């Protein structure tokens, strides 16, 4: 609306008959799972550094003696690591469109702690020319402002708040969930679709005409344990089943794991899918490249830039920033860093001890 | 018309029987949302950098001391962040043909803020020669002047206001739309088309012929639960289906993939379609550099020119413009960085501090 | 004719039963959307610039003090960008063959404004030894001169008017709609062609064959939401449809995408049509210059020389001429601009400070 | 003949029922029309320059000052630019084997203006020992001699005038006319070839036998609206078309898309035929080349041949002649053309300055 509350659908709400469509029940796509898990572990795994720039633009990267150092790097809370702390962060930011944390400052201003909450239980209101957050916990609600929060945000439209992907997704995920209910039932029920007759046309309704069926409802709701019995006539007919021999149930299957891989950007090649990638190719240091320009590099920007902008003081913008460390992930090939090392040295471009940190040993004397 | 509203349809408008097309549906499409949230997201992520331009022509990048980097690096607005407010403009440019922000300047006629107003509740209108934007709330319209609004066009005709790219989508996507569904419904009800008879050709019309139907109307509506019996003549017919054994139902669903995926410009392969792509190839200098070139410049063009023509004062066109990096997306491969510095610095192309800076490393004595 | 209208047919008319071919419903295909939007949008972000060549024959780029560089580069109307002018007359060129822009001068003859008109309301007429323009607008025509009218045209014949891509595309168009439909249609009705029967040979004709249909009546216009009866004898035949198992209704849409890239030069590798390229080849030096040498070339070359005919003066041919810079379509591949600078530094055919400013880096003392 | 009218069949002329063959239609067709387009676009895009030689046998390329360089390169009419004159004429040779233009002279017999005129409304015809056009406007002929026309032959045999390939090539364009119309005539009536009966063998000629065939014939005219009622019989039995399934009209639209692309020259994978090359190979300099040695360089002769003799006086046969200049399609790689540069440097063959110039790109003091 205009006046009310910006947070559009949260949830994936999904009903497709018996098996209903909901947050937990997509998460159990292995497809899913899989992309949010490599999301969030890669990106909160990342080094993630504090550099103080000076009047020069040199950085000198600070030690845990600061503050923010600490909380992003040591200790957020009391209950987790940073690790654990950006790890659900951002797989509340990728599962949903948002991810929400209590702020803690001191006196000074200097934010003390952040404590994690939990997306689809938080909504996001505009009252007058204000934001307002308001988390639903057991019994009453809780009103935050603009400043209590540390928000990251999606890619949704309005700028307020992220577009959720699990609600986006719902029909996709409902289709592969059909897809993979329809084939344990098949495989549950001794590989068949079933058929029953226990009359013909108007032969007997006060006859032999009420336990002949419980002799047959053992293929009826009975996976396998027997029951084996059929009319004189012969109908051998199926009911509510086609054969999966043609019908490109598997095919189904991998086009399905491909729709949802789309839904958070991840390639095909990365979850396991066999699709893009035949082996593996010439990467490590490509592959690794592309997956973090068209995927990682949006959430690595958004938390850079949300911790600039609401946890950096409005003094310190410029003189203090946070970045993650990519050395990592685009590390080489341990036969290419020899010739890069070599190259920059040759150059002029590094000194012998500057390479020699990047390898953490100790400093030689003339280097 | 000629005196009327320029803009045409904005929003996607179907019916296709029950399930209707609009945009959230669509949007819902997992070949749409990966194209609007690519191209979206990466173009966000590109460091936007102001430009003072001098006498001799040389740029000498400002710092956030500057209002207009200020507002176009760090805050727009006082509720998001840069990356969140161009995140925000760049969908609604990709999913209509249009985005328009509310400009606030200072009593100088320097823009103190922007803040993004949502496409489909705007229309652009001409009343005498004067061009209005009349944007819907929820009670009241609003009118604005040109003044007052920050506009990224499209590409569609008169130069005056975008084509809708969702509204121009909306039959490809209903398309895609019906084939899902009918994927969805159909393996939900067992994996088969259904079949009834409860009479013959003038059996009987008073006499068991009102239960039949309910004991037959399980697989009708019915999708898995129980229900099993056929007149003993015998039909064994489908009805409403058939097989998607061979009516190529998947090779349907990935062409229609290729054809959502034109309709915003993004190579399928980038796209997780399998299409183009085997495996990744020597890219990620030319792969993107192709996806730079084809796909993602124009909306660089266009947030530049809008910048430059809009955002700066008539008197600074020249001495002042926007531009993105695109240094990270056209990084290298790690391995010809060290190339491509070992030949400008031993060509005199390069000194030592320049390519040194560009890694973000202290200046050496004699660089 | 010798002395009517020049123009031939400006729109697409088709009627195909229910679903009409007009400009619209072609520019749905998603085809001729992206062939369209390809050549429009890389056409507008080409840097366009005007150059005073000397006696010597040295070109001297102007700046935006240049009337005709500010009306190309910065402001053609008080309503758009360049790039936005750009787009609107390359796309009228592209979808139409003709473009046309109502010119405005000042009293010294030099050109001010550039308003772009709407082809499919303006027809081309001889009148005695003279051209002239007939716009329709609202309730009164407008007729202008040449001068009045900065027109780009197509490739058609009498060298007067060009030839209008999209009504010569009405057919192949035509076969496009119908087999979208078609598909959209069958997969609506729950994915079969139907078949009714409601008597058989002579058999009644006053009772009992009313309702019966009624009945039937849900597969032949209800999609999918419930009837099955069928009478006893027992046909079990397809009606209107044949599958599409076999009848290749997806090479059909395929070819038809290559049928309708034809009509507007694009290669189906860059509309998306995993056609020719294999993954993306070895180009983009070669790719790209292949496109602009069979592609985007007419288009560069009719935009220059319309703009040296008509907007630069008759005094002003050399010493004033307007050009597209390619050197962002012909980039390189980040690897060979080392290389090309390397071989144009060690053979004098280049300044350091020369190929520096390519970079946009500041002179050095020996460039 | 041998006095009367040298020309042959000029369009194409046939009925193959309900749609007709004619010039208009067959440039519908989008094989046709991509061959024209392309070699009309490339033919008049490519630069065109008058030559001055020497005594000695050098060039010294000729300014707009030189009438006949105005004349091809600025403004050859009022009404079009040299571009625009150069297609219309290189497209009527292509689509016909012949281009006239109206030549006008002034006193002192130097050509100031040529106007094109339209091919199909000519005729060539033998007076005597003379060659006389014979234009046909509205309601009078006009009769030309060879003086007043500049004429552009095709390949034909008499050596005075060319063989019209729209007229030759009309069956091959009429059989893929008739497999367009019978595909968009299957896929608008729901897909299927139809079958109707509304008696037996002499079952009844005066009882209910009138309006059968009415609630029958919406599928004999009626493509999808509905009707589905077959006699108790059963016939099921298909009347006028086989299905498309296995008839291969793919595969003959494909060697159809061939057969007309030789016609006119163009190799099919310029046509966007995916028939010959698999992705671009490694040419861009040797395709290009191979295109214009076999199917460009006859225009372009054809030009400069009819330039120079019946444009160019008879006292200046030497020391005058137009040539394009093919730098453009032949241009390179922009990898080799700093190779090109370095071998032509290297070797003493070219001076910095004229490889300089080559780029548009000021003297240097010592090239």
């Amino acid at each position: 609306p205009n006046q009310g509350s910006q947070t559009g659908p949260v949830s994936a709400h999904g009903y497709l008959g018996d098996s209903s469509i909901n947050d937990e029940r997509i998460l159990q796509i292995s497809t899913v799972w899989r992309c949010v898990s490599l999301i969030s572990t890669l990106t909160a795994c990342l080094p993630l550094d504090v550099f103080e720039t000076d009047q020069n633009d040199n950085r000198k990267k600070v030690d845990l003696s600061n503050p923010l150092a600490r909380l992003l790097r040591y200790s957020p809370n009391q209950y987790m690591t940073a690790q654990e702390f950006r790890e659900a962060m951002t797989m509340q930011l990728c599962f949903y469109g948002n991810a929400y944390a209590l702020v803690d400052r001191n006196s000074a201003g200097d934010v003390i702690s952040l404590l994690p909450l939990q997306s689809a239980n938080m909504d996001v209101k505009l009252v007058g020319k204000k934001v307002v957050y308001r988390y639903q916990r057991d019994s009453e609600y809780a009103d935050f402002s603009q400043k209590e929060i540390f928000h990251l945000k999606g890619f949704g439209f309005t700028g307020l708040v992220g577009l959720s992907p699990i609600a986006f997704a719902c029909k996709s995920a409902g289709v592969a969930v059909a897809m993979e209910d329809q084939q344990r039932d098949f495989f549950a029920n001794g590989a068949k679709s079933p058929q029953i007759l226990s009359t013909g046309e108007k032969v007997l309704t006060e006859q032999q005409r009420s336990q002949v069926e419980e002799n047959f409802k053992e293929i009826a709701g009975g996976p396998v344990k027997k029951r084996l019995w059929i009319l004189e006539a012969g109908f051998s007919t199926s009911a509510i089943g086609v054969t999966p021999q043609d019908a490109e149930m598997m095919a189904s299957r991998k086009f399905q794991v491909s729709e949802l891989a789309r839904f958070f950007g991840v390639p095909p090649h990365l979850v396991g899918d066999v699709e893009k990638s035949t082996s593996w190719g010439s990467g490590i240091e490509q592959q690794n490249l592309g997956f973090l320009q068209y995927t990682l590099q949006p959430y690595i920007s958004r938390w850079e830039n949300s911790i600039q902008r609401w946890l950096i003081p409005s003094k310190d913008v410029g003189r203090l920033h946070a970045e993650h460390n990519l050395d990592g992930l685009l590390r080489g090939d341990s036969a290419s860093r020899a010739a890069f090392m070599k190259a920059m040295g040759e150059s002029g471009l590094r000194t012998i001890n500057e390479m020699r940190r990047t390898d953490n040993m100790p400093p030689l004397p003339g280097g």
